[PDB]
């Protein structure tokens, strides 16, 4: 009902006021509550006297740490390679603008865009490739004759598979970051347009490089360096000369300079323990105006009134990056550091770059004489996130009511950066982490100088609940220094610590392994559940016979002998549930792969998959609790359901179904004497058989061949640099609290009084050692069966904010590069 915008400056608060007398928003009030500078506006956010605030990228991770404890929420979303059904998506957002006479996307019937766009209020048209982006110079005003408009729609990689080395695409069309060549066996990584990046090439039989994803993104914007023409000077003669800076935490004015200048031998200064960078940069420069600066020096220059002088707010007139450009032309300094959105072609005579190669350009090459890319700020709020959904509410609203948010009479980039076109809600599940990608934040951590400093004697595991936080403290106890512990919610969440220099290795089952393989980590160890055999255990290197798997397998009666795989549609079918991988994931993935309607919410009749929607088919002879008619819960995730997990999928076999897909484990689980007594009393395991690829049976102890796919084991994941490390301390600890170690009176890794299944699975046998084929990552540890089967052998198969903040964001002018 009311939302509190903080406002550095008078300005910002003059514009604040016209929005409130202007944009009227319904059941949504504006208030704008006013400070001197920005850390007292992230304070006031902190204390609940305002809630949000526009922040630059750099500011971001300072913000998220004390004395702030804030998180973004609200971003300017970047146009990409990735995304699918622009056109649809900016049609709905055009029409949803309470406005008229502006351009709305116009689509086809399968949600591409029409290769002739038309404004309908100016009688303008121009051609489109697929991605909307304008074929340049096809602008035609009404009354002459329209460009004919091809159809620019097939990708770059689709267009070198044909006339044809052959190269892999996803099914979108674009680049595999992982190249390999058929004819002369290789393996090399590719950019998002499919150069090959130098370093990777690899002869076959070495172990290939772990190649990054790669997004194709437009826009960007970078951080500049910028200097009167009628100087003379170069970029390491910058020591002792006057600076011009946007402010003191903006990336743009004054973070990128300082990894530059220290990768570039320029600026003494060794690590940010012993000294602050502003010591530094004081004792580099003669005089500056840098706003929010400690060091008297670097605020010398500044114009702001007493109180208000160098102060990060516009009440400093040299604040920003046009008070940084102001400084500059008035002389006051010698070079001015801000970002490519203050350029003009007003200023390309008196002004031009300087390049941290040591030479000069013009203006129009900001592209390549720049000293990074500069991510855009983002609207924060309390990481508590109790008003992220009014301020996303009236945001929107004021979007789609035309509101002056980007532009202003009483100045530029008050409130937010003016280059911002539009704004959308982040998943509240980023943090400054996520956003600023893992590169980012490392760079950012090491800057502020939180930089953790690696130990290869100390292996840091994560854990995702209390009772695993006190499993992994008895461990550290009878550790010796080699075992601390964090702790994290999830899986997810451990992952991310990994990433972060917060921990150090951590067990994920398979379904986790996707996107940690995806973000570089490694597997380092390997759990053991073959219970028969020792013999790899005992004697570290042995031969493994088998590493006692699952294997998903579909089981089926003798009574009913006319199922087989290639009539499955229709049949009854039963599910342990929706999301593991033996009892839905397999089954689904081998269906969407061989049918290729894809729908299986109508490829089954009346199947029962606990965790699908209530209505549907997928959700029928569910008997959900036999005695309590107090509660339907018919179809659920949990233990209510008559039919959840291996042992309530095999009843579906033996009641009302057809055929079930669970591991082997459960026809001898539930069979042959050692089963529960209710259902399964007079049941042998001889009765059932199995459904095997090609489209015969087997009896049942033949799921070593006759078998959907199998499942990869849980592994244990830490970071390429630590593997050695996480191994080694892994087999010492494994020696001495193993099941056959040298104190298992003290403590065991594989059992424990505070749960089960903590840290390791119990029925885990032990840890091996994973050996790194060459080849495939994924393949490696999935395998061809299981990668192909369920991903596509793809690295395109899924997205999410993890695999989005482990991208690296590929510049350039266009994707009209096909």
């Amino acid at each position: 009902k009311q939302v509190r915008w903080c406002a550095i400056s008078d300005l910002e608060q003059k514009k604040c006021n016209d929005l409130v007398g202007s944009c009227n928003v319904p059941d949504i009030t504006l208030v704008c509550v006013l400070r001197s500078s920005t850390e007292d506006c992230m304070t006031a956010i902190k204390d609940g006297q305002a809630d949000a605030m526009f922040l630059d990228s750099g500011e971001v991770y300072e913000a998220s740490k004390d004395p702030y404890n804030l998180k973004p929420i609200i971003a300017e979303p970047y146009s990409s390679n990735r995304d699918l059904q622009k056109c649809l998506k900016e049609r709905q957002q055009a029409l949803a603008k309470k406005m008229i006479g502006h351009y709305i996307p116009q689509c086809d019937e399968k949600g591409n865009y029409q290769p002739q766009q038309c404004h309908g209020s100016t009688g303008h048209c121009w051609c489109v490739n697929a991605m909307g982006e304008k074929i340049s110079g096809t602008n035609t005003p009404p009354g002459q004759t329209r460009a004919t408009c091809e159809r620019h729609e097939l990708p770059k990689c689709l267009k070198e598979r044909q006339v044809a080395f052959v190269p892999q695409c996803d099914e979108k069309g674009n680049y595999e970051p992982q190249q390999f060549h058929g004819s002369t066996g290789y393996s090399w990584c590719v950019n998002a347009i499919g150069e090959e990046i130098a370093g990777t090439k690899t002869p076959p039989g070495k172990i290939p490089a772990t190649c990054q994803k790669h997004d194709l993104v437009t826009t960007c914007h970078y951080a500049v360096a910028m200097v009167k023409k009628s100087s003379a000077f170069q970029f390491n003669q910058l020591k002792g000369k006057r600076s011009c800076h946007s402010g003191v935490s903006k990336t743009d004015g004054w973070k990128a300079l300082v990894t530059v200048l220290v990768e570039k031998k320029l600026l003494s200064w060794d690590g940010p323990a012993k000294e602050s960078i502003q010591r530094a940069m004081s004792k580099f420069f003669s005089v500056s105006c840098i706003p929010g600066a400690t060091q008297t020096n670097l605020c010398k220059q500044c114009k702001g009134e007493e109180g208000k002088n160098c102060k990060n707010s516009h009440d400093e007139p040299y604040y920003g990056n046009y008070g940084a450009f102001r400084c500059l032309k008035e002389d006051m300094g010698d070079v001015a550091f801000l970002r490519s959105t203050a350029l003009s072609d007003e200023h390309s005579e008196v002004y031009e770059l300087l390049c941290p190669d040591n030479t000069r350009k013009p203006l129009n090459k900001y592209k390549e004489c720049n000293l990074g890319t500069v991510p855009a700020g983002t609207v924060v709020t309390r990481k508590i996130s109790d008003k992220t959904e009014d301020i996303n509410n009236f945001l929107m609203e004021a979007q789609k009511r035309q509101c002056k948010l980007f532009s202003s009479a009483h100045g530029k980039d008050l409130m937010f950066d003016d280059s911002t076109l539009q704004l959308a809600l982040l998943s509240s599940e980023v943090d400054a982490f996520l956003y600023l990608g893992v590169k980012l934040f490392h760079a950012m951590k090491a800057l502020t100088g939180d930089a953790h400093l690696p130990s290869k004697n100390k292996v840091r595991w994560c854990t995702i609940n209390k009772l695993e936080k006190m499993k992994c403290d008895d461990w550290s106890a009878v550790s010796g220094g080699a075992i601390a512990c964090t702790e994290a919610s999830c899986p997810k969440g451990c992952v991310k610590q990994i990433l972060k220099g917060e921990a150090d290795a951590v067990k994920l089952e398979v379904q986790y392994m996707y996107e940690a393989l995806m973000c570089g980590l490694l597997p380092a160890v390997e759990e053991y559940h073959n219970k028969d055999d020792f013999g790899p255990c005992k004697t570290p290197g042995s031969p493994i016979t088998d590493f006692g798997t699952l294997r998903a397998v579909a089981l089926v009666k003798k009574s009913n002998k006319d199922i087989n795989w290639n009539n499955i549609k229709g049949k009854k079918s039963c599910h342990t549930g929706v999301g593991d991988i033996a009892g839905w994931v397999i089954p689904v993935s081998l269906i969407r792969r061989q049918n290729d309607n894809s729908d299986i919410d109508s490829f089954f009749g009346e199947s029962c998959a606990p965790g699908s929607d209530t209505k549907s088919n997928l959700c029928k002879l569910c008997i959900g609790d036999p005695k309590n008619s107090a509660a339907n819960t018919k179809c659920s995730l949990s233990d209510k359901e008559a039919y959840y997990g291996n042992q309530g999928a095999f009843r579906c076999l033996v009641e009302k179904g057809d055929v079930a897909f669970v591991p082997h484990t459960v026809v001898f689980e539930n069979t042959d004497g050692k089963n529960p007594a209710v259902w399964a009393k007079n049941l042998k395991s001889e009765d059932f058989e199995l459904l095997c690829l090609d489209g015969s049976r087997a009896p049942v102890s033949n799921y070593k061949s006759c078998k959907l796919s199998g499942i990869p084991p849980p592994a244990i994941v830490t970071r390429e640099e630590s593997i050695s490390d996480v191994v080694r301390i892994v087999a010492n600890q494994q020696s001495l609290y193993g099941r056959k170690g040298f104190e298992k009176d003290m403590f065991q890794l594989f059992s424990s009084n505070k749960g089960n299944n903590l840290l390791f699975n119990d029925n885990t046998q032990c840890l091996i050692t994973f050996d790194r084929q060459p080849k495939d990552i994924m393949e490696d540890y999935f395998g061809k069966p299981y990668y192909t089967t369920v991903y596509g052998a793809s690295r395109s198969a899924m997205s999410s904010e993890l695999i989005s903040a482990c991208t690296i964001k590929h510049c350039s002018n266009s994707l009209e590069v096909l």
